[PDB]
C-alpha cells in the first residue's frame, strides 16, 4: 500500500542523452539509432532568440559546427536537417543503447516522466502532466533544453516531449519529437501568455479512487450526481468537463472499489464546495490531478 | 525555474536488480559485485512471519534453494550468509553493471530515491524521506520487498535502504544494506506501532527558500524570531526542534536569498499559526518536508 507520485525508471532514456553544442550554446540531445534530436534553438545566440529566422540561421551552419558528445566521446555528424522546431543530426554511429521506441504526441491531461539533464548528463527524474493549456510545470534551469518526457510500456519507450522554453511566468513549453510545439507556443523570446490552467478532472477522480484503495476514505459522502450537474460545478471551479469517455476510462477503478463514478463525482463536488477543512487525502492538502486513471491502475497493480 | 519532487536517475540501480526466490516467495535482490543482498524474510512462508526464528529456518536452506535470476538468466549461488536482517547470496559472477557504490546508514530527515521493483523488474522511481519515527511513506505492493533506496553523488551510488515491511498502518519499515532496521522495527508480522511522525523543520525551511528562489514570496513577513522562541512553536505543531547545526546547513540558502534563517523561521511560525488561508507554496497546500537543504541547492544549481 501507499501512493506516490512515481516516475518511470529512467535507465533506458539515460542511455540516449548526449550533449549538443553549437557555437556558444550547449544543450541536451536525444540519440536514437544514428540520429540526434535537439531543439533547433541550439543555433541561436541569446540575441537571436528575440526574433529568430531559423532557416536563415541554419544556412550559416555546417555538419562540423554541431558538436555531439556521448559520455566523454565525440560523435561524427554526417548530416543535419530541421523538422519543425527540432534539429535532427545524423551521426555515423547508431546508439548501441537505443531502446525500442516510439514518438507519440500526447493529449492534455496525460502524464509522463521527465529526465532533466545538463550537458548531456541526467540530473533527475520527475513525473509531470501536459496541462490543459499545453504548458508543463517542470523544473528546468538553463542548459536543460533538449531534456525529454516519456512513458514506458514494458520495454518500449514512447517519447512525448522535448523541453524548449520557459514562459515569463515560469511555466514550461516544448515539442513532441517531430518538433511540433504543444499548444500555441513558439521558440522565440517574446510575450507568450498561457491560457487557463484548469484542473484535469478525470485525473482527480482517479486519484480519489487511489485514496479509497489505500484507506483514505473520509471524503466519501452519501450523495450522487449526474454528469451535467457535476459539470456545472466543475466549470465554476475551473475543472475540465467530464465526458462519458472519462467515465468509461474510470470503469475499472469503479469496479475495484464498488463506488460508482457518479458517486465519486458527488464526493468531488462536495470537496470543491466545502474544501478540505484542514484535512489531507494521500498526504496532500489539495486535489491532485497529475495521476491518470492508467497510472492509478498501474501503481495499484504493480506493472513493471 | 520551477521546483519538483525529483528522484535521482535510476539507471545505475536498475542494472543491479535481480529476482530472488526461496520456495514459494519471490522478492527483489540487489546484485553488487558477486553478492546478492535481499531481506532474510525471503526464507519465510506467510505463516513463519508471525513468529520466525531466522537461524532455525535458514538451517533448512542450502545454496541451491535460493534461485537468483538477472533478466532471463539464472545466477549460480555458491554461498549464503545472514547479516542482521539481510541475506547475502554469493554468486559465481560479478555483476558487470556494478556501479561505484557505498552502503550508508542515513539519519531521520534525509531524503533518498526508491526504485520500486517486482520480480526483479523496476516499475517506478520516487523520492522519499526517512521520517523522524524511522518509517518511510512509500508505495510498495506485495513482491516489492528488496526494492532499494539510494542517493547518487556524480557516479557513486550510496545505498541507504532496503524495503522489508509494511506496518498495520500502511507505513513502511526497512533496513540499511548491513541489514539493520531503521528504528525499532523487526521483520516479524506483529503489532508494531510507529511513534509520532513529526515534521522535518530544516527541510520545510529549505523548501521555503526554494519557494523564494522560484518566485513564490507571499508568505514572507516583516518578523524575526529566536531559535528558542521558534522551537516553542515548533514543539506545539509537532515539528522537529531546529538546532544551530540546521541553521548552519541553511547558510548558503540564506546567503543566496538575502533572508536570514531566523527571519524565515518567523515566516514559518506565522504559517503554522495562521495556516495557508487557501493559498499554495510551490503548488502545495501544505508545508513540504521531503527536500533537504542539500536537495534544494542541488536542484536550484543543476548538479548532474
Ligand atoms: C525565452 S527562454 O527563457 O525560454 C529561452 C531563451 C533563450 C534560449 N537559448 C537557446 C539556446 N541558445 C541560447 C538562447 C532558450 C530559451
Ligand atoms: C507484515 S508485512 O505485511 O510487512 C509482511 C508479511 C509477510 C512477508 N513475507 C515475507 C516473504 N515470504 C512471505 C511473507 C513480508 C512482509
Amino acid at each position: 500500500s501507499g501512493f506516490r507520485k512515481m516516475a518511470f525508471p529512467s535507465g533506458k532514456v539515460e542511455g540516449c542523452m548526449v550533449q549538443v553544442t553549437c557555437g556558444t550554446t550547449t544543450l541536451n540531445g536525444l540519440w536514437l539509432d544514428d540520429v540526434v534530436y535537439c531543439p533547433r534553438h541550439v543555433i541561436c545566440t541569446s540575441e537571436d532568440m528575440l526574433n529568430p529566422n531559423y532557416e536563415d540561421l541554419l544556412i550559416r551552419k555546417s555538419n562540423h559546427n554541431f558538436l555531439v558528445q556521448a559520455g566523454n566521446v565525440q560523435l561524427r555528424v554526417i548530416g543535419h536537417s530541421m523538422q519543425n522546431c527540432v534539429l535532427k543530426l545524423k551521426v555515423d554511429t547508431a546508439n548501441p543503447k537505443t531502446p525500442k521506441y516510439k514518438f507519440v504526441r500526447i493529449q492534455p491531461g496525460q502524464t509522463f516522466s521527465v529526465l532533466a539533464c545538463y550537458n548531456g548528463s541526467p540530473s533527475g527524474v520527475y513525473q509531470c502532466a501536459m496541462r490543459p493549456n499545453f504548458t508543463i510545470k517542470g523544473s528546468f534551469l538553463n542548459g536543460s533544453c533538449g531534456s525529454v518526457g516519456f512513458n514506458i510500456d514494458y520495454d518500449c519507450v514512447s517519447f512525448c516531449y522535448m523541453h524548449h522554453m520557459e514562459l515569463p511566468t515560469g511555466v514550461h513549453a516544448g515539442t513532441d519529437l517531430e518538433g511540433n510545439f504543444y499548444g500555441p507556443f513558439v521558440d522565440r523570446q517574446t510575450a507568450q501568455a498561457a491560457g487557463t490552467d484548469t484542473t484535469i478532472t478525470v485525473n482527480v477522480l482517479a486519484w480519489l479512487y487511489a485514496a479509497v484503495i489505500n484507506g483514505d476514505r473520509w471524503f466519501l459522502n452519501r450523495f450522487t450526481t449526474t454528469l451535467n450537474d457535476f459539470n456545472l460545478v466543475a466549470m465554476k471551479y475551473n475543472y475540465e468537463p467530464l465526458t462519458q469517455d472519462h467515465v468509461d476510462i474510470l470503469g475499472p477503478l469503479s469496479a475495484q472499489t464498488g463506488i460508482a463514478v457518479l458517486d465519486m463525482c458527488a464526493s468531488l463536488k462536495e470537496l470543491l464546495q466545502n474544501g478540505m477543512n484542514g484535512r489531507t487525502i494521500l498526504g496532500s492538502a489539495l486535489l491532485e490531478d497529475e495521476f491518470t486513471p492508467f497510472d492509478v491502475v498501474r501503481q495499484c497493480s504493480g506493472v513493471t
